[PDB]
């Protein structure tokens, strides 16, 4: 049945771990992993989840199935944080959430949900796109579709070519929308565009489908959310996947969630339903303890607090190694400005380097980056930008 | 866009919890649950999970994405457990393990892997069949067929309308096994007739994907396995779904395995990449928790030890209530034999209550069962058993 030819291919972010854990050379530096590092190189447990995990060790008296949709008070933070306290779609009911495995668990979840219950046949996701979404979308059987969005020789957002690569979007076409800045570039839109592409999908029918996987990574957690809360202050209806794996520290407990904002109640009730019956032919119902976890720091102010700074300091650390790797290579003496790292968000960017140039990093330095010129920020050290740094100047 | 007519309908056994946390009625006992309760009424965490889940408070220091297929020490143990330590099987290396979000996320993934890479167009599930298989495989686009199974006149396994109803089934069919005894019905077969089974799909080239979530609840953990093993012992390949939400009360972690079997290692491998590509379009990589506590109780004598008699205990106490069921319905004066109720396997048995039956239960006495006149032992205790009975006598 397998019997042969059944065929085989490698995730082009994944597969480069395996050649990582593999090489004696010492300097060895992982860049193009996903997750967060301290200055250590380690990916910490948060104290706050620490001291979640703990409360719930003494307090949890079952480990019976939670609803289809999750935990109730999950659900309620995920749009306290994705769409504000005071605000008007969780006040007017017009929002439901699901509790996902993972930010990833989310999009399957739409995709599903838009694949059998909707007209929906093609989504739109920009070029590039972190890779699985496409996966993700053409497992749903929906097509996907790319538009433009990425300079090159300006490093930047092309707003006029991401528009009019959009204009060849008809009414029922999804739009993937990157939220909190950006998997691979880092680039944006500022609010002006994004409220320039609200309007422009407003007029012009599109369904939008965030993703948002790095809320709190960028300015802060709020100010990340002025983009989608720009298009919810006008969409009557629109999709947000969230992941709480990098803000929490929470990974491998795939902690995620699936909103679904749909004109009034009544309607983002029954497209909920289909939404749980997807969810249902699929995993069933999701895992408590990452998301048990969320829940109860966000809901204590004792334990939000150490939270928040620790996602502050998770972000404060970035972004001073994206300002000391835009130095460093200054002064190992750079022959390019990659001060375009700065004003991008997050832990990735595109450094600009070719094929040739990442192959190379690797095979000659041992600095390990996603084949596409990706690099993690979080995954330098202050103790590594020099090795860092003298191997891309090595290369240009 | 789900501006109107996106429909909507309700699941048949868990749509029965909303009317039940809904009565005033004193006496109000609610079959037809999934889970397993203790003498109290509670689904309490088992001892062995709260001390592996201290052990891992302390030493966990990371929460770093598990691979695609999961934790290695519990695909092992998940292989250990299914297929023997002194297996073939494992071996040969001709079985993959992918830790999996329950294992119903487990059965999406068999489904989404055999949709996409082989020629299964059909699956054949048993009628009656727990409800759920049918949407996992009608949402991976194939398509599902009933096989006979259940007698009702005689209330066993009709063995003759199973096989007669299968010949039906070409070459690359895949039939759905019960392995550890069936969902709804509590019947088996023999190990004769699982032999009789095994070898009518070898020579007639059905496809086994066996369901195994009640491992250890009907003989015990290691004899619930020889229908498994039976198949195992003579199929180039297979596919396994279980689950440990039961055996280790691990329900709300989302604790299973999709486990591979392919002829030899080389095809395994290339068949279980295209099961990680399914994985990794779905939800990504697995929920590290649960599958974490399963790991360290079974790969520690101490605490696998106290969970053997945790699962030795729960399993005991089903035996006892359903020969106190039988009995207390005998001395309630019964005017038919539920004595089928014994041999018949796990928590859940079909009473042989009619529609009818039924919704007089839950109106008039409060005894909540699902619709099928499927009823779950387990919700049932001591101090249940006379209002219970008392009940059911009332209608017949
Ligand atoms: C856009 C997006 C990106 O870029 C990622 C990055 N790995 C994820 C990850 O999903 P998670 O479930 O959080 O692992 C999700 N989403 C939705
Ligand atoms: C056959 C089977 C049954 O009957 C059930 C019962 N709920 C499950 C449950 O999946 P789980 O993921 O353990 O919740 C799975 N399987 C595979």
């Amino acid at each position: 049945m397998f019997e042969n030819i059944t065929a085989a291919p490698a995730d082009p972010i994944l597969g480069l771990a395996d050649l990582f854990r593999a090489d004696e050379r010492p300097g060895k530096i992982n860049l193009g992993i996903g997750v967060y590092k301290d200055e250590t190189g380690k990916t910490p447990v948060l104290t706050s989840v620490k001291k979640a995990e703990q409360y719930l060790l003494e307090n949890e008296t079952t480990k019976n199935y939670l609803g289809i949709d999750g935990i109730p008070e999950f659900g309620r933070c995920t749009q306290e944080l994705l769409f504000g306290k005071g605000s008007a779609l969780i006040n007017d009911k017009r929002a439901r959430t699901a509790q996902t495995p993972g930010g990833t668990g989310a999009l399957r979840v739409a995709a599903d949900f838009l694949a059998k219950n909707t007209s929906v046949k093609r989504v739109w996701v920009s070029n590039p796109s972190w890779p699985n979404h496409k996966s993700v979308f053409n497992s749903a059987g929906l097509e996907v579709r790319e538009y433009a969005y990425y300079d090159a020789e300006n490093h930047t957002l092309d707003f006029d070519a991401l528009i009019n690569s959009l204009n060849e979007a008809q009414a029922g076409d999804v739009v993937l929308f990157h939220g909190c800045c950006h998997n691979p570039t880092g680039i944006d839109p500022t609010l002006e565009q994004w409220q320039t592409l609200a309007q422009l999908s407003v007029e012009k029918g599109w369904l939008p489908l965030f993703a948002f996987a790095y809320q709190g990574f960028a300015r802060g957690l709020e100010e990340d959310a002025e983009g989608l809360r720009a298009f919810a202050a006008m969409h009557k209806e629109l999709i947000v996947a969230s992941s709480y794996s990098k803000n929490f520290g929470l990974y491998n407990e795939r902690v995620g969630a699936c909103t679904l904002v749909a004109a009034d109640s009544e309607t983002v009730d029954r497209a909920f339903s289909q939404m749980k019956a997807a969810i249902r032919a699929n995993y069933s119902n999701p895992p408590a303890h990452g998301a048990s976890v969320v829940a109860t720091i966000l809901s204590n102010d004792a334990l939000r607090a150490i939270w928040e700074q620790e996602l502050t300091d998770m972000r404060q650390r970035i972004q001073r190694m994206r300002q000391l790797f835009v130095n460093t290579l200054q002064e190992k003496g750079a022959n390019r400005d990659f001060s375009f790292i700065i004003k991008q968000n997050g832990m990735f960017s595109f450094s600009g380097l070719t094929k040739e140039q990442v192959l190379r990093l690797r095979e000659e330095f041992g600095v390990y980056a996603v084949a596409s010129g990706r690099v993690n920020v979080a995954g330098m050290t202050p103790d590594n930008m020099a090795p860092l740094c003298e191997a891309i100047v090595a290369v240009l």
